């Protein structure tokens, strides 16, 4: 089944997921020369301050850390977004080198890591309905740059041991997602989809500009995790990213 490895990664996720080839996939390469500065785009709107994280889990593909989305604990409105939209989880993609572990890219550059901080519209019930819509999620994206420690990402470090292999879940309570933001909120936007499997488009992308710096022993212990389960044989969970897709007729718009 889908993975990232040579016989299973993002090259052939098209023979079971055929939108992979579709009109608005992600990620894409945000050419900053030619994304539209957008001055009717209102500011961010990130309200963290109530989240509840719940539970980090391996997942055989990335660990998520998940929220309780029963009521408007963390929310994210504005922006090029109309309504307000919860937040789920979120997880991150990285390299098995400094040099690539990003998503998205802008203007060709790839950064060590990127933050997805997943979120659905909540006109529309629950998750499982909001996946069934073109606005149905919108996800923020933070890429990752190695420097400086950031000391709101140790809590998560340090409890990846618990969590080494597919299926392990360790509980995950009181992280503030907040320490993971950088200090400014401008950024880049776009329709686009889910970058895994099931690949929906589904997703307002909302990319901010600025990344987070984290150190090298920090972004070392994502490194540490492992795609199989117990019992099965060692692959390090490592470039668990897809490659940009084509823009095909769809304009970025920059909020500066
Ligand atoms: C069957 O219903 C579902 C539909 C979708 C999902 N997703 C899991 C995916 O792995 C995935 C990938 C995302 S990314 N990298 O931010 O673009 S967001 C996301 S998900 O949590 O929405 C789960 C259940
Ligand atoms: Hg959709
Ligand atoms: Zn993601």
């Amino acid at each position: 089944h889908w993975g990232y490895g040579k016989h299973n990664g993002p090259e052939h996720w098209h023979k079971d997921f055929p939108i992979a080839k579709g009109e608005r996939q992600s990620p894409v390469d945000i050419d900053t020369h030619t994304a539209k500065y957008d001055p009717s785009l209102k500011p961010l709107s990130v309200s963290y301050d109530q989240a509840t994280s719940l539970r980090i889990l391996n997942n055989g593909h990335a660990f998520n850390v998940e929220f309780d989305d029963s009521q408007d604990k963390a929310v994210l409105k504005g922006g090029p977004l109309d309504g307000t939209y919860r937040l789920i989880q979120f997880h991150f993609h990285w390299g098995s080198l400094d040099g690539q572990g990003s998503e998205h890219t802008v203007d060709k550059k790839k950064y060590a890591a990127e933050l997805h901080l997943v979120h659905w519209n909540t006109k529309y019930g629950d998750f499982g309905k909001a996946v069934q819509q073109p606005d149905g999620l919108a996800v923020l994206g933070i890429f990752l740059k190695v420097g400086s420690a950031k000391p709101g990402l140790q809590k998560v470090v340090d409890v990846l041991d618990s969590i080494k292999t597919k299926g392990k879940s360790a509980d995950f309570t009181n992280f503030d997602p907040r320490g993971l933001l950088p200090e400014s909120l401008d950024y880049w936007t776009y329709p686009g989809s889910l970058t895994t499997p099931p690949l929906l488009e589904c997703v307002t992308w909302i990319v901010l500009k600025e990344p987070i710096s984290v150190s090298s022993e920090q972004v070392l212990k994502f490194r540490k995790l492992n795609f199989n389960g117990e019992g099965e044989p060692e692959e390090l969970m490592v470039d668990n990213w897809r490659p940009a897709q084509p823009l095909k007729n769809r304009q970025i718009k920059a909020s500066f």
